């Protein structure tokens, strides 16, 4: 059987392997197992060093979920044996599946709008990638065009964990004024956060109403006290696409670049 290899950089929430796995083994059995999947965890910024995309040692294919620039610039100017699919990276060289990065934070901006909040504020993990900034300008942008203010010292940095967000609502918090609306770039900091506010009393949607970004497993916000609406990033069904790619780019069926563009849904919970 054919073996492809789930590149998994070092710098990516670990907790997120899980829908790539979950989209991956789903794909798979529904194609009666026609392709051997191995996932090869590496440190940021190594993937040039890897075997498994060399002349001498490659796999049949490989996606790599989150690629460095360090890395891509090697992947621009190599000329590699094997098919590549770079995951939420647009590329005029590689095929890919990718999610509307902006779109997503322009809903979850236009769910406050069309609630007519007046200001908000942003809890923000830093930036992995291109994406995860054009997921926050999609946020701020769309509220500067409809007239909700988000103050720069109303972006709080956070690191991307449920005890990172326990940590920014602390000092989100301290503020003089907290604005209602909030924006969390990532599910694990909004559990966090709406740990804090349960402890301290503050009514969600009533006090402060949260939206964030779905990256791992959508049952975790589903369930929570309260349920929390999210943009996801459609991790199962992304992954399951890659294998597509991957089987359309050995049969020679389709060509270098393909370009998959998914829709992050809002899922409203409550």
């Amino acid at each position: 059987k054919p073996t492809i290899a789930l590149y998994w950089s070092s710098d990516i929430s670990v907790n997120i392997i899980s829908r790539f796995l979950r989209g991956l083994q789903s794909k798979l059995a529904k194609q009666n197992y026609n392709y051997n999947v191995v996932i090869c965890p590496y440190k940021t910024d190594c993937l040039h060093l890897e075997k498994g995309i060399s002349k001498e040692n490659s796999f049949d294919a490989a996606i790599i979920a989150n690629i460095s620039n360090y890395d891509l610039e090697y992947l621009n100017k190599a000329s590699l044996t094997l098919p590549i699919i770079l995951f939420n990276r647009l590329s005029n060289k590689y095929s890919s599946v990718n999610v509307d990065n902006y779109k997503m934070g322009e809903k979850a901006s236009l769910l406050f709008a069309k609630k007519r909040y007046k200001s908000a504020a942003a809890i923000l993990t830093e930036s992995l990638n291109d994406a995860m900034d054009n997921r926050n300008k999609g946020f701020i942008e769309t509220c500067h065009k409809n007239g909700i203010k988000i103050s720069e010292n109303h972006i709080i940095a956070a690191e991307n964990s449920i005890h990172g967000g326990v940590d920014a609502a602390k000092k989100l918090m301290k503020l003089k004024n907290t604005p209602k609306a909030l924006f969390c770039n990532s599910d694990s900091i909004a559990l966090g956060v709406i740990s804090v506010l349960n402890k301290r009393q503050i009514s969600i949607p009533d006090d402060i109403e949260i939206v964030a970004i779905g990256m791992n497993d959508r049952e975790y916000t589903e369930f929570s006290t309260p349920p929390v609406t999210i943009v996801d990033i459609p991790i199962e069904e992304m992954a399951g696409t890659c294998i597509s790619l991957v089987e359309k780019l050995i049969n020679r069926d389709i060509e270098n670049p393909t370009s998959i563009l998914f829709d992050g849904p809002l899922i409203l919970r409550n």
